[PDB]
RNA sequence: CAGGUCUCUCGUCGA
RNA sequence: UUCGACGAGAGA
């Protein structure tokens, strides 16, 4: 993905589009007796702990287009994966405006608690004064569709978020596009189903694992994935994809039977405009991360990526030997043989991708994936543990948006770090006992939280 | 008063 | 066990 030009508001008539500057993280009760290192990310260019400039970081991870264009390997790897795609039998037919605006069993409604996007937000319109979760209305929403059309901007924020230290005087804060009510209500109308199913549908089939929960999902994966493991990261993966892998996923949407008016809207997605503050800008290439269906896309798009990779870089892959799951770049997959990772990667560059982990064998002992480990129990060893490292949990704790939260936040940091073990749980519970606030904290104890997770099977 | 698309899990108030 | 509204945490 590259920016292709930036352009006055003043020249393009685009609202601008600012946002708050200061942060809702404040230091937590808990401040004082855990160590960490991550603060708020930057918000503004004028921030102290700047050592760099803001804006130039802030895009700098548009690095470029490669391919625009499938070569034969992109084209039977998206076939092959759109061939898997055809079992679940997609339904492609369009969604009722009611339903993509207020939900079905498999499709959440829109969020009414955030953003509308451009232009409501200048304009001072909500979700909540446009849709209306008892009425069920959309000739509201169907007037604005008509008097705003399609393919709007989308509006760029920088995320409130802990980062790492170097990432605070780096000025490498993450960008959130975010999307306009009326494209999200258009790819929900033509997409909803397609979402429908891979949310019903987390596994090998989909290659997703969205809808998982990694409590009991991680002792499916080895099943799920037989034979050998590999798997990576990627350097900025939304900024990094070229159109080519939007072509596949063009592909990949009309085998499965899409009409070509739907398909077409993923180049309204591959090239997308932007407005950031003062100035618009165009991107191509490019996952525009808060679009509608991008968690979904970027794992499809992902599903490409890997099979393509496969059989170019060695001969006589069979792709139907290959299990894999993605979470957009987060990646886990098997093969009845050892897959060299460092020339998988290699090729990843020759279309853009910088992929990353020395090329480790990886195994069920060392992989991760969605930030955690995997610790097969000691009683049951088929019984596999979701493990999330304890520095990251100590980060977590130590800052707060609303003192008001400290139970679930502090509850839900127990759900998540015992699974590291007796030891290193009590260790966590009796530094939370070490204050006032800490010792109100009704606090599970480790053997009920084991129990409680035995029983799940 | 603002700051996306989502998933899971937990909590609070109901059925 | 299941379903709605709201809040939270972690993850993508």
């Amino acid at each position: 993905g590259e920016i292709q030009w930036m352009k006055s508001n003043k020249e393009t008539g685009r609202l601008n589009i600012n946002g708050p500057t200061r942060t809702k993280l404040e230091p937590s009760a808990f401040y004082d007796v855990f160590e960490g290192s991550k603060k708020p990310a930057v918000l503004t260019s004028k921030d102290p702990r700047l050592e760099v400039d803001f804006e130039q970081a802030l895009f700098s991870k548009y690095v470029g287009n490669t391919l625009h264009e499938p070569d034969e390997y992109v084209t039977q790897a998206a076939l092959h994966y759109a061939n898997q795609l055809k079992q679940l039998d997609i339904n492609v037919n369009k969604m009722s405006m009611e339903e993509a605006c207020y939900g079905t069993e498999y499709l959440e409604a829109i969020d009414l608690h955030t953003s509308a996007g451009y232009p409501y937000s200048a304009l001072g319109v909500k979700k909540r004064d446009i849709l209306d979760p008892i009425t069920r209305d959309t000739t509201k929403m169907k007037f604005y569709m008509d008097k705003y059309g399609l393919d709007l901007p989308y509006s760029t924020y920088v995320k409130d978020e802990l980062r790492s230290l170097d990432k605070i005087r780096k000025g490498k804060s993450r960008l959130i596009e975010a999307s306009s009510l009326n494209d999200s209500v258009y790819l929900r109308m033509t997409f909803g189903h397609l979402y429908e199913t891979f949310h019903a549908n987390p596994g090998t089939v989909t290659g997703s694992a969205v809808g998982c929960n990694p409590d009991v999902f991680w002792s499916k994966l080895p099943i799920l994935l037989p034979g050998s493991l590999f798997a990576f990261d990627y350097s900025g993966y939304d900024a990094s994809l070229s159109p080519v892998w939007f072509r596949a996923l063009e592909v990949v949407l009309r085998e499965i039977g899409y009409p070509e008016e739907a398909v077409s809207l993923i180049e309204g997605i591959n090239h997308t405009h932007h407005v950031y503050r003062n100035r618009t800008y165009c991107v191509l290439g490019g996952m525009p991360s808060g679009c509608s269906g991008t968690s979904i896309f970027n794992s499809m798009i992902n599903n490409i990526i890997i099979r393509t990779l496969l059989i170019k870089t060695f001969k006589g892959i069979d792709l139907d030997e290959l299990h894999m799951v993605a979470y957009g770049d987060d990646v886990l997959a098997s093969y009845p043989f050892p897959i060299d990772c460092l020339e998988l990667a290699k090729t990843g560059k020759e279309y853009g991708l910088t992929m990353t982990p020395c090329f480790n064998e990886v195994t069920w002992e060392n992989a991760t994936f969605l930030k955690r480990g995997f610790l097969p129990d000691h009683q049951f060893p088929f019984l596999i543990h979701p493990t999330m490292p304890m520095r990251e949990i100590h980060e977590s704790i130590r800052w707060t948006k609303d003192a008001r939260n400290t139970q679930d936040h502090v509850r839900s940091l127990c759900l998540l770090a015992w699974h590291n073990g007796k030891e290193e749980y009590e260790k966590f519970v009796s530094t939370i006992r070490s204050v006032p606030i800490g010792r109100a904290l009704a606090i599970p104890n480790y053997e009920n939280l084991r129990r409680n997770w035995l029983e799940l099977f």
